[PDB]
């Protein structure tokens, strides 16, 4: 696996899947740069249990639907890191919407958070992953199955397969590796709600998905164990559906 | 057969390429064509006198799909001239060749702005005309299965449009709306390049992709819909 | 020239007697479509269809033969050249099914169903490639459940995506010889309560599928409208999850 | 985030030469007590017999001709008696060839299917009785079959219906704790490195790197560190898929 030492960087990382990806790496040995939008609560658990840990980490409030700040925040991440080996894409937003009350502004919020943002984080980091670098974005397997009231959201999910995989043609024989993960559905703050099912019976292992378990995924594509490994659509979701 | 004499039918981009060649296949068996570009020229010249020669209701205003209020007047002459609508093909594309780390930010925004958000505009613009009844057909390719360098941008918003088609098809199946994509493949020392890729040896022409848009048009595809039909000569 | 153009035309339908296939064969026979079909056992199914195929006047045939034995589909193609000489469409639609826990499948049942739904067609295919000649379309009937799963019927959709890698090879090889090999990847159609909405709520349109919607693809892609349709699979599955 | 394979028992049907031999090398020196069989008693299984030996702890390598049901239950008479216990099954036995699909004789077809689908079968049926609560069943696929490659639809069939088990294994047996993933392979250099050279030198390696993201083939060390991480409890959550390990290749 050999993770120790390298540098990642894993956009909106204060919450969820991204929390669970930053936290594992940072524990690994991997020196993490994330983000997030807002400062809150979980982005200054967030810097506390990072700085708690030993390593080369750093958290910034970022929002990507804004390419200015993007440019900013990787600004910050060459000034202080100067090389990047991992980049994952997984900062996100969703909303339930039914299709024809679907305002323009959150079409286009959706649009350029998901689809836009993780294109422009890419693009300022194809300097810095230099001549070996695994770029990660996270998809979802209800792209492939469709779901209403979030058809905006599938189709940026959808994108960014087309997206990686065509990168992977174009840097490929440069030592740059592009994947999608293919989540399915992954318990995060259901917590904070009050009574799963539904989404267990769909699933092959009867569970819902935990974020460390897409961390193991992450883990294996920033590894040289995947080198021969791009382009590619790993599905990290229990068989659902 | 096919039963699409009388029914209305909108095409965008069909001055030129496939939308043209779907555009007139649907005029000549009796379907009523409105059809839009972004340009005045003598292709958009040329489709309005072949349109108005046919013995049909058939229109084609210019209408900037990067321009969500050019859209929303494309849909209000529409709402006027036709009233309703059978069927929809979003097959207006935009496509460019830059090396993706030379790529500037606007041209990114305007093949979303035209391939992604303009498809899904005039979708969200025709549904209310569509009524109990509908087929939405979405122009996709191929190339966005296997990518193809210099074009990340363009394969990007040709595999939204699958995503989006999946969740619109469970959204609106009981509703009687159906929604689908067409995948398409390519259509000398160029011609042969992409002939030996396919299985047929031969690249398409835009009257096969509209001998599909025709059956999914027809309700003998009325059990199909959140499927992508691979119209490429079995190409890669 | 947005015609099917089917009237004349000959065509083989494995499996005729009942479901999908009687169905197939019943709407091509009404277009004009002289149909050659076949069954496995003397029923009153076959007696039935063979009855209404002479009431709708056409070079009809329908014979008995166990696609398990390939002695028998050796002859029926023997019969197939007798009476018609040539052919333009083939459906490949015979299969068999059971519902056995994969711990307890006897190597028999494997067996009969890789026999039945896999070689069958393979050999179905063998023999029809040369009464084909320069233009062709073969259809073999597939499964949307390859691609979900079901418990206790691996062995069923194991031989039914097989079709899939069958196809697209044979696409391949004989595509610049005039012929076209696709797919239909069925949902769940009704044929011979509870079931019925279970089903229907994992589709798109909340209704299963009928034989003749089945037909209206094979009428497509039968027809010169699909004549640079090749190696596809064509989902006719109402958006089944 | 560790592989923690060392200790844990796995069966790779055909490890004598190429893929599996690779992967069972691998898993070797890992750690993994390996399971391996092959067809017929050749100079690669004694040399593949010999180098288990000079590692622990204790591997074997016994002939099973997996088109023979009767040996498939010979071979797992073998495993239950010397193992006891499986946690991972590695499907990689499978041959193919070259026939013009219009003389592809039926015995040829059979024997292709015999190996690559049935066998695979028969092999995981075998097993899951030795998986029991925790297990992992990975089956070597192929990018191929999505492509198509003339004069070898019967090689692209089976590999293209081991998708198909694998998807319904999954959900049949994922609450029981075992999970089916299907490794789909671009092109992956064996001894290709005897049908030298100018065969070989550029003529193969330069088609095949064309096509591929990566420009180069893929290595039998490769595909183990796939087979390594759906080995390990990293994708726990990973069944029913299909991971490509093909260099992006299309
Ligand atoms: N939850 C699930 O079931 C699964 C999730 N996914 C995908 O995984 C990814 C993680 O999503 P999930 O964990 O579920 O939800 P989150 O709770 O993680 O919400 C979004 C995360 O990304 C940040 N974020 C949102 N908008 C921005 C923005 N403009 N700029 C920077 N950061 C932003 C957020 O930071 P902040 O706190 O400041 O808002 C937050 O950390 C998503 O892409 C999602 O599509 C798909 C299938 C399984
Ligand atoms: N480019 C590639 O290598 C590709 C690999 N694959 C798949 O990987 C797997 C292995 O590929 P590869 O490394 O080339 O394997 P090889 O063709 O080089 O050798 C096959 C192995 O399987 C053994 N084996 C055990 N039982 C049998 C049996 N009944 N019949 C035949 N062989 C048996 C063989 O033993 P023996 O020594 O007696 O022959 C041999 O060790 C295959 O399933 C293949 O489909 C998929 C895509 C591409």
């Amino acid at each position: 696996l050999g993770l120790r030492g390298k540098k990642a960087l894993v956009t909106g990382g204060s919450r969820g899947v991204g929390r669970g990806v930053v936290l594992a790496l940072a524990r690994a040995g991997v020196d993490v740069f994330t983000c997030y939008r807002e400062e809150s609560d979980a982005s200054a658990s967030l810097a506390r249990e990072l700085k708690q840990l030993g390593g080369d980490h750093h958290a910034l409030r970022a929002d990507l639907a804004d390419p200015k700040q993007i440019a900013e925040l990787f600004q910050e991440v060459g000034r202080r890191f100067g090389t990047l080996d991992v980049v994952v894409n997984n900062a996100g937003v969703i909303s339930h919407v039914p299709y024809a009350e679907l305002p323009v502004a959150e079409w286009q919020r959706i649009v350029d958070v998901n689809l836009t943002g993780a294109h422009l984080v890419i693009q300022h980091a194809i300097p810095l992953l230099g001549d070996k670098g695994s770029v990660i974005s996270i998809g979802s397997k209800s792209s492939e199955v469709g779901i209403p009231l979030r058809a905006h959201y599938t189709a940026t999910k959808h994108a960014l397969r087309g997206l990686t995989r065509s990168l992977a043609k174009e840097y490929g024989r440069s030592g740059l590796r592009f994947n999608v993960l293919a989540l399915g559905v992954v318990e995060t703050e259901e917590l904070h709600a009050l009574p799963t099912k539904f989404y267990s019976t769909k699933t092959a292992l009867g569970r819902l998905g935990t974020p460390d378990e897409v961390a193991g995924a992450v883990a294996w594509l920033a590894s040289d164990l995947s080198r021969y490994v791009t382009g590619a659509t790993i599905h990290v979701d229990g068989g659902i559906s």
